[PDB]
């Protein structure tokens, strides 16, 4: 497993967390489940818990934005990049943003968004990229995953208990 640089990290054990607006992709309901999920998977091995806020600025941001969207990471149109989240910190920090321009869905086959929301939260509570294979934080984990035996790997485990305990 890896971590980022200097180890950033959350200094609290409640987080919130906002979904500010809404791919037309897929229903408002089917979003709401694949963040939710997404959370729930991290939730149950740390100490940390979350909670949900409709206004002000919570923890977690997250939002659906095109090419230029006020940072210095602006997307590229179809394919290639999919999403970005920061490290653990204030303001823009732990924020996560996802690729409008990307067709997002509920299958097995194409960009999940259950998949990229669990591997985006991992980067947002502080892990970097690993090298083994079979985990959720190795590159190429879109293509590899197969949803119908979804599970963290042992190295996933290993990578948020060093952070976390
Ligand atoms: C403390 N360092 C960070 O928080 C970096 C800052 C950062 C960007 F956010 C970014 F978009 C980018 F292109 C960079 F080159 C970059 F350095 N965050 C991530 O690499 N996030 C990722 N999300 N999904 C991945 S797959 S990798
Ligand atoms: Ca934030
Ligand atoms: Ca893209
Ligand atoms: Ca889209
Ligand atoms: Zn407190
Ligand atoms: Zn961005
Ligand atoms: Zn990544």
């Amino acid at each position: 497993f890896r971590t980022f640089p200097g180890i950033p990290k959350w200094r609290k054990t409640h987080l919130t967390y906002r979904i500010v607006n809404y791919t037309p992709d897929l229903p408002k309901d089917a979003v709401d489940s694949a963040v939710e999920k997404a959370l729930k998977v991290w939730e149950e091995v740390t100490p940390l818990t979350f909670s949900r806020l409709y206004e002000g600025e919570a923890d977690i941001m997250i939002s659906f934005a095109v090419r230029e969207h006020g940072d210095f990471y602006p997307f590229d149109g179809p394919g290639n990049v999919l999403a970005h989240a920061y490290a653990p910190g204030p303001g823009i920090n732990g924020d996560a943003h996802f690729d409008d321009d990307e067709q997002w869905t509920k299958d097995t086959t194409g960009t999940n968004l259950f998949l990229v929301a669990a591997h985006e939260i991992g980067h947002s509570l502080g892990l970097f990229h690993s090298a083994n294979t079979e985990a959720l934080m190795y590159p190429l984990y879109h293509s590899l995953t197969d949803l119908t035996r979804f599970r963290l790997s042992q190295d996933d485990i290993n990578g948020i208990q060093s952070l976390y305990g």
